[PDB]
């Protein structure tokens, strides 16, 4: 019932269930270490108290929160840094970090390090620790009371999710398929974006297979760098996704609205969209609509990768087929219909670096789609001085029309294009955790029928695990709701 | 593996079990409220954490500590403190205090406090509250997280107890059947006397049904004024009894360590009352005490007194009395010693004798140093009326006559009131029994810092005996040394 951000209701409707209700709840769910202790947000904080009631537990912790953070630690201090976790969780003194350490893996370590601060130093260490924290210590942490708070927050996530979750704002725009407009989750004051889908619409243009395939998409990623899918629900009008909320334009709006950018903001741009790809790629995802337009700010500055609707999986040692995405983005195979995995995607970032760069597509001012095609098969893209040698360097690495010898395509991936010396500068490390400012902040821009309800019940699953564990988190409703024998302790 | 005086081992000694290891616990359990909920200090607290949750549980608690401290709060300020929760739980536009209160009672309630704040005025509230508490919220504590902490807390209860959960001290003083020495839990640092009973002796003497009485007597009784006894278990010689250590000596010691034998009455007076609060406790657990004499009350660090030595109490089963010349001779009653039956009337006299020993510096029908043959203490005891001077105040000498009344019919604490005849005296017209009950009233004399440092049958007995933890004894060890504060929090630690 109606009327920072949270509703004054807000203890209430997330207060936690009985125990026994949370019974069915244990048995359904997977008893898998990596996902209940790592990935889910919620499961790894629970997880990690767990730890802190024993030393031994603790030290583990303590010891993989060391190298994640030597990790992201500047080129300059790193050495030190790492020389800071030998001393204190390596020490032929110290207790051993975990049963049976082979001492050999030890001695390498130390003097690898000695040689090299290379980011990858820990990682046979860091395997071992998640070993040894997957068998017992997962076991007893089961078997213990934060595993049955565990259970409570799970029971909370998978509460239904209604209109009456959320307030709704200002329409942020117009979709195919419905509006997009702001919304904000009534329980925790957590701002989104919702994109809603017209069952008339979808039935009419027969769009559900594809309304379908965005949502899934959206929900098995996990990246900083595209769209997430916190909630996907029903109203009697329509389907919901709720998304990240990007409030500062897209690319499309920030170059034309002088046009092109400094080499420092394109890079920063191009670094994150590669980010993106390569979550994306990992999760065997071709996106195939990458264009300036579908490339959204967020309030800080940071991009994401937005509008999934062409993307698609490419089963394991397979290609896909199909000319799709928009006529000056499309790469060379795509336009003679050729088979494809991931290069279309590796094509398109070039083109899009180009037009940060260039203020113009390097194919398409309008011209006819004929001719667009064929200079995008059979004619170079013309560079000015505009271009450092190395931003057209990487240019036509990534615009070259043979996707077998195109950069990212060659064999080694995200990683070729992150190698190429135009982003010299930067730290992918610090990137991809977000620790590094971006070049531009934009405006602080205001707020205020059998086959289809199959497919809606297919569709309308609800929330989404770890963007909505994150969002417990984040509002600091975990914090607050979830701490236990402190209230009324202080006696009368 | 041994070397706030805490083990550093403390917490691993502590560790929680697995959920799934208070299983059987639970279903073992009864499910009774006033207990889970009231009387276990650690359940009392779990069930409160449980009620801060929700709002309306969580204003009933507020209400309750609201009343508790409007009993203990002095007769010039109750008033207003009463007029403060009126105000605050029973508001004609505040919420309802609990479901269905009948609004005649709250009318009641207004307007009896309005001509008098008599410290029952909430007792119908306070009772209803409860009643609320103990159906509907009760159902949800034991179906919450709170409760599967408290099983873990009732598991570590429940864990053996040897020879090796404590540290030994020096010797305290000697018993019938051992030492007494101080002794202090390793895991919680909490200090306690403990007194030994050598298997030996007790199998010798053939004492096994007294010692068992006494542990089973101290079990069941929990007063601030006895005695507690926190754990009982066994060595491979010895039967041990835990108990609360009282250090500032006993009451014969300080009775005469003067030279000039007594006491001021004030000081008289506020032991008089403490003894008086323990045989109320004592006589409500229907258990009659038999050996009340200053020897037998201890002292403790801050001098509040408590009753010690239960081997001659006995429980009196309900509208039955007992027979038997029991005690020590100049203590024991008319009806004692004509070994005439008696519920409970004995431990009023002896009180007497204890008071006017207290004043007179000596005791109303024996000698302090030449003594007298049994038989004429006893014909004294029966026959005679004990001596006043002018040391008693009138007052002081009208109670010690109405307590060493010859005829247990007519004895004040014995007339049909019970203690409360007692604690009316004009004698205690300046103290405040609430208060006295609950700790809250210095004593007169604080003791001197004294030093710590440094077979079928028989083992059927044992097993009767030796049962290890006692429930709220652990249960307030644990809040008092703070282990219960530190272990039981939880989701602050990798947060
Ligand atoms: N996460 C978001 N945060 C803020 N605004 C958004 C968000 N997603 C979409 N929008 C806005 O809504 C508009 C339309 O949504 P968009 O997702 O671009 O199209 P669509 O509904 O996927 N169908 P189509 O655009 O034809 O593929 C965009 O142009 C954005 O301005
Ligand atoms: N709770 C205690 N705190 C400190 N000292 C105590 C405590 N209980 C007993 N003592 C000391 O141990 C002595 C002997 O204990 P006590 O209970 O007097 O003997 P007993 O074995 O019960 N036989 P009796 O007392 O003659 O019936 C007492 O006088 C005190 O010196
Ligand atoms: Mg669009
Ligand atoms: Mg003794």
């Amino acid at each position: 019932k109606a009327r920072k951000g949270k509703s004054k209701k807000w203890r209430q409707m997330l207060q936690f269930p009985h125990i026994s209700q949370c019974e069915e709840l244990r048995l359904s769910l997977e008893r898998d270490y990596h996902s209940l202790c790592e990935r889910n947000p919620i499961g790894r904080l629970l997880f990690r108290e767990f730890c802190a009631t024993r030393p031994e537990l603790s030290r583990c912790v303590a010891f993989l929160d060391g190298v994640a953070e030597y990790e992201v630690t500047p080129d300059d201090k790193r050495k030190a840094c790492g020389r800071n976790l030998t001393q204190n969780f390596l020490s032929h003194t110290g207790p051993d970090l975990i049963p049976e350490v082979p001492r050999q893996l030890v001695t390498n370590c130390t003097q690898r390090l000695e040689q090299g601060p290379c980011k990858d130093l820990f990682q046979e260490l860091t395997r071992l620790t998640h070993e040894y924290l997957s068998v017992a210590p997962f076991a007893d942490y089961l078997d213990s009371i934060y595993f049955n708070r565990f259970l409570q927050w799970k029971w909370l996530e998978r509460q239904p999710v209604t209109k009456n979750t959320f307030r709704q704002y200002r329409v942020l725009g117009k979709g195919g398929f419905g509006e997009v407009c702001a919304c904000q989750v009534r329980a925790t004051g957590k701002m989104y974006a919702c994109k809603k889908l017209e069952k008339k619409r979808i039935k009419k243009r027969k769009g559900e297979a594809m309304a379908l395939n965005e949502k899934q998409i959206l929900e098995k990623v996990n990246s900083r760098f595209v769209v997430s899918l916190a909630y996907a629900y029903e109203t009697k009008d329509a389907l919901c996704l709720v998304l990240t909320l990007m409030n500062g334009g897209d690319l499309k709006f920030h170059i034309y609205h002088m046009a092109g950018f400094p080499e420092a903001r394109a890079v920063f741009y191009a670094a994150e969209i590669c980010c993106g790809l390569e979550d994306l790629h990992r999760e065997r995802i071709v996106y195939r609509d990458l264009k300036p337009e579908n490339i959204l700010l967020d309030d800080h500055g940071h991009i994401r990768i937005s509008d999934l609707g062409l993307a698609v999986h490419v089963p394991e040692g397979q290609t896909i087929k199909g000319r799709v995405g928009t006529v000056g983005y499309m790469a060379p195979e795509v336009v003679k219909n050729e088979r494809y995995t991931f290069s279309p995607d590796w094509w398109a970032l070039g083109c899009l670096l180009y037009e940060m760069i260039a203020g113009q597509s390097p194919f398409q001012q309008k011209i006819k789609r004929e001719e667009v095609e064929r200079l995008v098969k059979e004619v170079p893209e013309e560079y000015s001085e505009r271009f450092s040698p190395q931003a057209r360097s990487l240019c036509s690495q990534l615009l070259c029309k043979d996707p077998a010898e195109r950069l990212g395509c060659r064999g080694g991936s995200a990683r070729e294009v992150k190698e190429h010396p135009l982003f010299k500068k930067l730290n992918f490390k610090r990137l991809g955790a977000g620790m590094l400012e971006p070049p531009f902040k934009p405006d602080p821009q205001a707020i205020y029928e059998p086959t289809d309800q199959d497919f809606y019940q297919k569709f309308a699953t609800g929330s989404v695990p770890i963007p909505w564990q994150n969002e417990m988190v984040e509002t600091e409703c975990f914090q607050e709701l979830n701490v236990f024998g402190l209230d009324g302790s202080v006696p009368p």
